[PDB]
């Protein structure tokens, strides 16, 4: 028996109850596990966004129904990311300002895949109809009926429970790390340790043998998973493995968020979360019943913590001297390896870029998946340690490149901060699929239908970002193709098959915005 026996993670969290809940049902009774977390000081709840997967990979794996997890942690519905006033100059506000085309400047990234016609995504016929004046309209409005539904901040689901569309979750992390701890404790026979550790314990290879609690007590294990947050307290400290700084390709490090309440009978609840620009970063706003979780990014090179705090209160009329802030600097980048010895790095303590496309709790489930799936015995091969570390960085490395480029290719130039994003340097591979985009060619053409996409991780992780983000996000800031894809010029009977696609799109949202329930309506009665 040369297997791993106890696997030990230090802090809980999301990180943490989410790699116990899950290696509890991946490794069948067959290891023990103990989660190390100090006892938390309650924080306000500022809300978190998801992607699409995380029922079906996480809470379907673990056998839990949506209902019953969304009515623990006051979830609600996300339809997309909507950015307001990333192309136009001035102070941070929740109302759209107007192009200088006349256009609002507003734009979505919403979820699900493109439909095709002769081969050619839905993205390559709006593209030539847009750079020859035969449209007016938008990419996200012409190619997905979500945007349609999402202006009338219409539910993705019927009363009855019957889907219209792709959706993802807005939750209150703190609540869903609760009620996976409950599960973990109560379910799956995890040891919840509540203490602080004090020594990393190690023996003559460097190996992790225990940790040390501040009453005294030795947890002893063979495999050790740092879900311990922007300190990692073993991966960075104890196995001195280096962090790398990723500054240089995103500016923001720091954060001031709060709850704010608010009348839903009056407004409705918007099924999406806003990514808001402000002068020295952006503003999230995550929708949840009876209130919204808000968060101003910034860089503290460009402002400081009281002015941006002020700039954040302005928004929503917040008295900056009578609110509860939670303030928080952060790690920007990725540790060297993940995986060093008998440590896993999981979360905050692994790698970490702001929440502008909602990819914290993705990096933990792929992680999770991937350490499931990489699995070590006492021996811990280094080709499968190598094999782990390979899947982060890359995946890590994919989306932040994703993200640099919502800053690049803004328009903005209207403070320091703005002009400096412009002043970074663009990673090759974001510099190579900018000019196949520029060429009228796709990138990421997505492989598969959605059925199998959402279906199966492994088809999803391949191909994160697909040709319809690339399209969302550069159209979206104005960056167009130099020219039509050219195979079009020979394709008339193929641009009339779009058209018909185009007036699909069209009668889909007309019909789903008069039968669909308002958001409003369907949290109310999923929440009892
Ligand atoms: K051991």
């Amino acid at each position: 028996d040369n297997r791993i026996k106890t696997v030990v993670i230090l802090g809980g969290g999301t990180a943490g109850w989410m790699t116990a809940a899950y290696l509890g049902k991946a490794l069948q009774n067959t290891v023990k596990i103990v989660v190390l977390e100090a006892p938390t000081i309650p924080r306000i709840g500022v809300g978190e966004a998801t992607v699409p997967n995380l029922q079906r990979a996480f809470f379907d794996y673990l056998g839990i129904p949506e209902e019953e997890w969304m009515r623990e942690c006051n979830a609600s519905y996300k339809m997309a990311v909507k950015f307001i006033n990333w192309r136009t100059p001035g102070e941070g506000s929740p109302d759209p300002r107007t192009l200088d085309d006349g256009h609002t400047d507003t734009f979505h990234h919403p979820f699900g895949l493109l439909p095709s016609a002769d081969q050619i995504p839905l993205s390559h016929y709006w593209a030539a109809k847009r750079l020859q004046g035969e449209t007016d309209e938008n990419f996200d409005e012409a190619c997905f009926a979500d945007t349609a539904i999402m202006n009338a901040k219409k539910a993705p689901r019927f009363l009855d429970m019957r889907r219209a569309t792709n959706y993802a979750w807005h939750f209150d992390a703190s609540k869903v790390a609760a009620f996976l701890r409950n599960f973990a404790v109560t379910k799956q026979a995890v040891e919840h340790v509540e203490d602080e550790m004090t020594e990393v314990l190690t023996d003559e290879r460097g190996f992790i043998t225990a940790l040390r609690t501040k009453s005294g007590r030795i947890l002893q294990g063979d495999l050790f998973v740092d879900c311990s947050g922007f300190r990692g307290l073993l991966i960075n400290k104890a196995m001195e493995e280096p962090f790398i700084d990723m500054s240089d390709h995103l500016l923001c490090n720091s954060a001031v968020a709060t709850a704010v309440p608010h009348d839903d009978e009056k407004n409705g609840v918007e099924p999406y979360t806003s990514s808001i620009a402000m002068e020295a970063g952006w503003t999230w706003k995550i929708p949840m019943l009876g209130r919204f979780g808000s968060g101003h990014v910034y860089s503290d090179h460009f402002a400081t913590q009281d002015e941006a705090t002020l700039a954040f209160s302005k928004l929503w009329g917040l008295d900056p001297d009578n609110t509860e802030f939670n303030h928080v600097r952060f790690r920007v980048g990725r540790n060297r390896r993940a995986w060093v010895r008998n440590c896993v790095s999981v979360g905050l303590a692994s790698c970490f870029v702001e929440p502008l496309e909602s990819s914290g709790i993705y990096f933990i489930y792929a992680a999770i998946h991937m350490l499931a799936k990489h699995f070590p015995d006492k021996t811990f091969d280094k080709v499968l340690v190598d094999r782990f570390n390979r899947e982060i960085e890359e995946m890590f490395d994919d989306t932040r490149d994703f993200l640099q480029a919502h800053y690049y290719f803004s328009p903005r130039v209207d403070t320091p901060f703005w002009r400096a994003n412009k002043e970074l340097k663009l990673a090759d591979s974001i510099k190579d699929k900018v000019e196949t985009y520029r060429a009228g060619l796709p990138v990421n053409l997505p492989v598969t239908d959605e059925g199998t996409y959402y279906g199966n991780f492994e088809a999803e992780f391949r191909n994160f970002w697909t040709n319809g983000s690339y399209y969302c996000i550069f159209a979206g800031l104005g960056l167009m193709p130099r020219n039509p894809l050219p195979a079009l010029a020979y394709k008339p009977q193929s641009i009339a098959e779009a058209e018909l696609l185009f007036a699909d799109v069209k009668r889909k949202g007309d019909t789903l915005v008069e039968s669909l329930p308002s958001t409003y309506d369907l949290l109310r009665q999923l929440h009892g």
